[PDB]
């Protein structure tokens, strides 16, 4: 009986196992836009993709995770709030079962279909196991995602969906630029906060960009065939993988954007 998004297994049990669930500095939280306050002593954001290499994709019963080689510094965000340098090491997405639901931050109580994490941790920690132990062990770009036109960029991921449908189900995923993914602007909103599945650390500073990318009804119907359980398991659609809006507490959320 492990946690997931189910009645029984969903974010409202999680405490009972991760009782940081309700800790000072969880994620998502509401993002208003009127309380946001512009820092203008924040960088322009720094993402440095050109020698990604991605290796692998992943259905882990909870989302899928492009994995990418994170053993040298070739894919690194930097700049923004950020001190220091920060590696790429998987991105996956959040989405709904309709085009109304599907994020885990929202603006101003609004919910977009989908939410795009990158995920990076601070090199000072060596490795990804110890940067989770770590108030800045993590940072994670996250990107909403509109339905309107299709993103081209995310059709790859898309078409290989339909051979990890199930838990545990991996695929080579070799070439995969993630710039692809980015929306034109990078202004964000910034603050501190957690990871948003178990085992929920508060390791994380999130950099949420304000402009969403747009995908189409295709695309996310197929992120919507995809399966929570494994092979030969009673099929759960894998859909509504998102935690809701924590509370605040005590945390600013600052703009890099007036
Ligand atoms: N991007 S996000 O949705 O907040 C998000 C990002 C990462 C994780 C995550 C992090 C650590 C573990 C366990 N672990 C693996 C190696 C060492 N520890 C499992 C899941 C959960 C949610
Ligand atoms: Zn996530």
């Amino acid at each position: 009986h492990h946690w997931g998004y189910g009645k029984h297994n969903g974010p409202e049990h999680w405490h009972k196992d991760f009782p940081i669930a309700k800790g000072e500095r969880q994620s998502p939280v509401d993002i208003d836009t009127h309380t946001a306050k512009y820092d203008p002593s924040l960088k322009p954001l720094s993402v440095s993709y050109d020698q990604a290499t991605s290796l692998r994709i992943l259905n882990n019963g909870h989302a899928f995770n492009v994995e990418f080689d994170d053993s040298q510094d070739k894919a690194v965000l930097k700049g923004g709030p950020l001190d220091g340098t920060y590696r790429l090491i998987q991105f996956h997405f959040h989405w709904g079962s309709l085009d109304g639901q599907g994020s885990e931050h929202t603006v101003d109580k609004k919910k977009y279909a989908a939410e795009l994490h990158l995920v990076h941790w601070n090199t000072k920690y060596g490795d990804f196991g110890k940067a989770v132990q770590q108030p800045d062990g993590l940072a994670v770009l996250g990107i909403f995602l509109k339905v309107g036109s299709a993103k081209p960029g995310l059709q790859k991921v898309v078409d290989v969906l339909d051979s990890i449908k199930t838990k545990g189900k991996s695929a080579d995923f070799t070439n995969f630029d993630p710039r692809g993914l980015l929306p034109e602007s990078l202004d964000y909103w910034t603050y501190p906060g957690s990871l948003t599945t178990p085992p929920l650390l508060e390791c994380v500073t999130w950099i949420v960009l304000k402009e969403p990318i747009s995908v189409s009804s295709e695309q996310v119907l197929k992120f919507r065939k995809l399966n929570f359980n494994g092979e030969g398991e009673p099929e759960e659609l894998m859909v509504d993988n998102w935690r809701p809006a924590q509370p605040l507490k005590n945390r600013q959320i600052k703009a890099s954007f007036k």
